[PDB]
């Protein structure tokens, strides 16, 4: 490995490890990628530094201007730990109904925090910051809508799931947030190395968008976003998978006590049906891999951890 | 890398990081070694994964056997990851000072936890898991007289500085908890490359054990353990230095702010000390090598978040 010039550098390289025990009588192999492995802790560190790196190279952002992006989850996180390390001003804008604890992480690297009416929701964290970015000297990513947030994945997790396993990677299965995660992969996968792979997204049963139904509420956080993202390219999706939210939850606890694997709760959904794929018989012998996008610690004051006080 | 076949082999490899604004000024080059990035995230990860794959190689430890050890910390998350990712029972013992959080994190991986009297510290927590270890069919690593914990950084963590600085490693700063890390890296970089190093100890300013000066309290967490660990190999190390509490705390908050890399208290104290080091005349243009043993999450109940509220 280099020597990394600062932090942004470091993303990636995650580890891909066999699952063991909750695979326990079936016949193909299923392996996780630790995306907790990263720089901040979570997959959406490849997009935070990508984002910023690839505003850098086009000129949409110069030293001096102010990075500003609506969002409370792991891309504010990722943002934050880029922007502190490379130094840019970041604004993030959130609703008020935001924990006290992902608000001191996100201040701990230093972002200016702008809470919006807890009423409008979402929504209303994402017109605050389109009104910031209006202003000349204001970069916004736009995590749902930037090329680079798939390209990062095509560069970096694609290959690096291609190189670990020496190719043989028969079955690609990603909880869908942005949706570039699954986006990068399969496209690197099927287009540059011409390999065929079966690709499955996974969503809330709860908020079934990607395959046509209505929005809902779900705890699965960081996917299920409600509504099909640009960034979500469905042409190299195979299928559509839900699961519930306690099959989530559940499975993110097994993954702890009986795989040693310590990650959050949209990593119980990804591999919820990571197992379920991997249980049909077209596919014995074959390789699965999914992804597991952040560590279990983020999630203590949330309902991964309700059973443990 | 390879595909790891459970979650203990996939310890280290981590990464270098240049730090560049804590540094401002300096001709030297402070490089941060990031071992947050771990499979439970922490340096004890390739310690806990090292002393039972050793104890199995041994004997000593058997499918079936009970795993038991005193921790205030991080050396129970290393062991309870490995003994769920292994398929061990296992029992920790702890001061009743642990956080509820730690509680959980130790939890979450099926660890049963047994609570000793929180002002009797470390030792009570010790006297106790001896108690149970003499149970046949027990095993104690014993993180503070194993080799095991020096041998894995002489084959992990020092090859690891040595290959990704390219033989370019004048100083290294590590903070002493059982000493393993340091005892490792010096002993592989001095006495197997026989490469001239400055090999810097840092220990609390309030509990200067290594230097012969009285144990105190203090709350650089994982470091200061109160006694000298027979781990510790005083006849590799150059160079003893003390931090303040109020220094530690504070550079870690500065990694965060200033580099983008989110620590724990005791990386604000290793950090504090490796910057007064590459300050030296003496180290102009030379390389500073320092460890940062975890990451900010583990840490937000503590008085390094107590200025966010």
């Amino acid at each position: 490995m280099p020597i990394f010039k600062d932090n942004s550098e470091s993303i990636g390289r995650t580890p891909l490890v066999q699952i063991n025990r909750l695979t326990a009588g079936l016949s193909s192999r299923v392996l996780a990628k630790i995306e907790g492995r990263n720089p901040a802790y979570s997959v959406k560190c490849r997009i935070g530094a990508a984002m910023i790196w690839d505003a850098e190279q086009s000129g949409k952002l110069k030293p001096g201007m102010h990075v500003v992006e609506p969002t409370s989850g792991n891309t504010g996180i990722a943002l934050a730990f880029v922007c502190a390390a490379r130094g840019y001003k970041l604004t993030l804008t959130m609703p008020e109904t935001m924990s006290i604890e992902r608000r001191m992480m996100l201040k701990s690297f230093g972002a200016d925090l702008v809470l919006t009416p807890g009423a409008d929701g979402m929504k209303g964290a994402i017109s605050k910051a389109e009104e910031l970015a209006a202003q000349p000297g204001w970069f916004i990513p736009q995590q749902f809508k930037n090329p680079a947030n798939p390209a990062i994945h095509v560069k970096t997790t694609g290959p690096e799931i291609w190189n670990d396993t020496e190719g043989q990677v028969d079955v690609f299965v990603a909880g869908v947030g942005t949706g570039g995660t699954i986006t990068g992969v399969a496209r690197f996968l099927k287009h540059e190395k011409k390999h065929p792979v079966h690709v499955v997204a996974v969503e809330p049963a709860a908020s079934p968008v990607l395959a046509g139904g209505p929005a809902g509420r779900h705890k699965i956080q960081g996917i299920g976003a409600g509504f099909v993202p640009d960034t979500f390219d469905r042409s190299v999706v195979d299928e559509i998978l839900s699961v519930t939210d306690d099959e989530a939850i559940e499975t993110a606890r097994k993954l702890a006590m009986e795989e040693g694997i310590s990650c959050g709760i949209s990593c119980g959904a990804a591999m919820a049906g990571a197992l379920k794929v991997a249980a049909r018989p077209e596919f014995a012998g074959k390789t699965i891999v999914t992804v597991l996008p952040d560590a279990g610690e983020r999630y203590l004051s949330t309902a991964l951890f309700e059973n443990l006080r």
